[PDB]
């Protein structure tokens, strides 16, 4: 009689463990991480020490912002950036005049300008373009 | 007896997880993002400070509108733009007289004129042409 | 023991949560619990549909 | 399942790259120096 | 259950690799030497 | 009970193998020879 | 009581088997076989019975050597080969004078000249170019 | 003792199921469907109401035959077709005189002439060229 009751109890434990593991499996099942992608052009003009950025295509993202060395520039370099860099729609233009960075403290004459695509649905951030410059 | 019931329960969980992952996979399966393309010519005349735009070909899009520096001009520069810039069909002509931008507040004598192709089916926007100007 | 598959998705852009039943399994009805008890009790119409 | 999703993503990247290269080609297309 | 989770993880890796290769492709896309 | 614990262990091994193969794939991903 | 102890022992055996299979899986996991690739040009001149080889591009390999019919030639044909054939860098030139092969024993007037790329990291060998000749 | 015998039986069932699924997988593994491709030129002459077909290249197929509207013509239009249309080798010419189709019952003055490539190894048929005509 003992082994049969043991089998029944083990079956109950098996059902409970299956119920527990189902939630863990389904937790991974739903986490299909998304990735943003888009096309932006960056161009550094040596004749006037200026950098221009435009969004050629949107892809699946909905807004693009500039990162990298722009953090130091936009923070204290003030009006050397024209336009809006925190939200660039397709067809927008952002112009950065780099003549004054060589003397403005905290603004690196070298570095890199990087573009980040943003999706508000889950706060996904992805790098889409990069290009370095040297006004030193 | 215990491992067999466990196998049955695991098979049921496998079927449920397959059903869950199928929807996630098919969600990505249908998102074939489209991109607009067309040909437009932009020409900046230095003798009279005027910019002319015409649509040479439509490609697969159905309407073209001007963006970039035109946002500042069209917003408050008033009648310096002739024709319709929000919807340009093939063979249409848009003429912009830039003589007065050097003194009109909010109108940049420099910048860039960009063309955007539009598809109403999914609100896709793509840049097709760009050209800068300097009436400063 | 009941088992089924339901998808929950929290949208940061509009502060909204969506729930749908992908599969039934062997159960026959699903209801929302947890923090929904506080919300559904007095938050009124912030929930749409039948929970 | 993995290679099919990869193919879809590669197709999307191909469309984006075509859109990017179209502007570059058309930039040279209009520069008929007089 | 194991192969399904493996497929999900491989799909995630495929998305990440597509994101990585997109930047490399677009780097060459813009270098139209004059 | 045995097959469920086996499934859990196999899932863990699958995660570890995915982590291992990700580095190998990304190694080739970045080698765009100029 | 018996089935519960059996379940415990089976769980232990399952853990041990998982540990054993993990090593086997990871053994295949790391064996991502590499392949060498490069570009080399081979040219057979009918006017003087001479064959010229140059490395146009290196690709990802680091040295190129000649195989195929060259094994018979280089072994006993002596000075009919000029330059270094066991290690050809980019921009190097190897010239082989085939006039004397028609009479030198062990040197095939026909056959094929093949190029092999080499990587010292794992001794990978890959064929990159081939071309036949007939001085018979 | 019960769970161990259950594990043994489940292992046997797993081996049997693996053997069963192997055949199903290998059935799909070998079905690499082939497709024929070739180049044929079709030309419709308005001055004499005649259509000419020639095989410019064979590709990987081995014979070409005409389909489409030719089915109605070749069936009862008799000698209006010259040459052999059921098997066209490279460099062959088939001439069809369409003057009489406007009055011959069952012969459509309009329609389309299509070319089909054929491979006898697995009876693959593929369309390679098409062109319409209007002698009505």
């Amino acid at each position: 009689v003992s082994p049969v009751i043991g089998v029944i109890l083990m079956v109950a434990i098996t059902v409970i463990l299956a119920a527990v593991i189902a939630a863990f499996v389904l937790d991974l099942g739903g986490s299909v991480g998304q990735e943003a992608q888009a096309g932006v052009t960056i161009e550094v003009d040596e004749s006037s020490q200026e950098i221009q950025v435009e969004v050629t295509s949107m892809g699946n993202s909905d807004l693009v912002k500039l990162g990298g060395a722009t953090d130091g520039i936009a923070s204290n370099a003030g009006s050397t950036i024209s336009g809006d860099h925190t939200d660039m729609q397709t067809g927008d233009v952002v112009t950065m005049d780099g003549s004054s960075w060589s003397s403005t403290s905290g603004a690196s004459a070298s570095g890199t300008i990087t573009a980040i695509a943003v999706i508000e649905e889950d706060e996904t951030e992805t790098q889409v373009a990069s290009e370095e410059y040297d006004f030193s």
